[PDB]
């Protein structure tokens, strides 16, 4: 089941943030979020959505395997960060569009669709172009489905192999300590437009000792300022609850 | 091919200590050192073999999957750092040696003689006890050795599931960022005498941006206070060589 705590809503109130976040001790089944209306409210998953592509891509063999780079040949992006050769991870880590992109596009419809029903990903519709559904289409997913899906992955239990899910897991790590350990991504679909803001992400887990916290949190964001709140004030809630302070 | 790099002994000669750094860009197909005759002489692995080990108790199901917990007893261990539960990432990253003479013994001497032939682990020599050849046996490797060991880890080239070599890679991370990561693992097998000396190891890979260079150090430690100098000797050489920052 899942907990509502309104304390939460002080770390938003504060700054003035519309957004949810979704915290989970050991498993799904023992969660608690300050919104139980947004917890399971659908949104764009943007750069989230690299997590089940990039697992998809290995899947179809799209990504041979995790060691492929994928080169920049000069093509002009739109940010210099992604302006350079790229690992998996790094591809992942720096959110570079182009390169999952073309992965959509040699994953194709049906392979897409197939294994977005497979890993129960949010309402399914990848509709509006096979390399900008996640992004400007169709596809939608709350935070709680973000927390079920990763705690799939963190068990090894989407179905893919096993070998597809370590490599996704290890390119997901963001902090590493000897009995400390965040797997995390982030999102960001951009401002939105004259009253539909968009939305930012950041969705993982985090390993302590031998206990494990999956969490999701999402915010209505209209300018780029904003975005360092969508990391801020799920780490203070998490730090709140003894989640490393 | 091995080459000398004689400008690479300044911080050895200047601290007045006997050790050699292995460094491999892209492959031990382009490997450096300050000391080729050192590269290839042998040393007792001391911690650096939980990476072996760790893999070999995976391979035989004496360690259950990645999400194994090793429960402490309650009884009294040498270091209050190990009095705990420990994930295999937590047994490995605080050297817990009492969980790996454990998994030892279970893995037996039939089996674990059988993986170090096919890992060509060293002299593949286990004499000393089941729970103690790596520490104070008859167990030696050298720095290429542990170079071409842990090259066949990155590579999933090991004779070892594919599964198990990634859960052990993840749980070696020390450092990340979205463009640098590393693995490495440290030992050190005690002090010995200025004719006997015991052995200090910095092992471990370095992935940077798409590039991977291999390491592995190894120093005589005669006195407890050149300890220090097992990290900070090959970092001063990984940062002349612009691998770090
Ligand atoms: C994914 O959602 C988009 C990209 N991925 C990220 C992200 O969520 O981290 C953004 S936000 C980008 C990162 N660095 C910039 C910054 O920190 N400032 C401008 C202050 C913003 C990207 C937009 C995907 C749609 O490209
Ligand atoms: C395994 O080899 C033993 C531990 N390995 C290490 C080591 O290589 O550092 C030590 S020494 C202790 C832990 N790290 C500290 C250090 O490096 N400095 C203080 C400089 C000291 C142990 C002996 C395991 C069998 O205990």
């Amino acid at each position: 089941s899942i907990t509502e705590n309104m304390s939460w809503n002080k770390e938003f109130s504060a700054e003035a943030v519309n957004g949810v976040f979704v915290l989970c001790k050991s498993s799904s089944k023992s969660c608690a979020t300050n919104d139980l209306a947004r917890a399971s409210k659908e949104y764009l998953p943007a750069s989230t959505f690299k997590i089940p592509n990039a697992i998809i891509g290995l899947e179809t063999g799209v990504i041979k395997n995790e060691h492929q780079v994928f080169k920049w040949d000069g093509k002009p992006r739109a940010m210099k960060q992604w302006e350079r050769d790229l690992t998996l991870r790094g591809a992942i880590q720096v959110s570079a569009l182009p390169v999952f992109q073309q992965i959509a596009r040699e994953v194709g419809e049906v392979r897409m669709q197939k294994y977005l029903k497979k890993f129960s990903y949010g309402n399914q519709n990848i509709s509006g172009g096979i390399d900008k559904f996640w992004l400007e289409g169709q596809l939608r997913i709350s935070a709680v489905n973000q927390v079920e899906f990763l705690e799939s992955l963190y068990l090894n239990k989407l179905s893919a192999s096993k070998e597809n899910q370590l490599i996704v897991k290890e390119a997901l790590v963001t902090e590493a300590a000897p009995e400390y350990l965040v797997h995390s991504k982030t999102g960001f679909s951009g401002v939105g437009t004259e009253s539909n803001p968009g939305v930012a992400w950041w969705v993982g887990w985090v390993e302590k000792e031998t206990e494990v916290y999956f969490f999701a949190f999402n915010m209505d964001i209209d300018n780029e300022s904003k975005l360092p709140l969508r990391k801020s004030i799920p780490t203070k809630i998490m730090e709140s609850e003894g989640i490393i302070g």
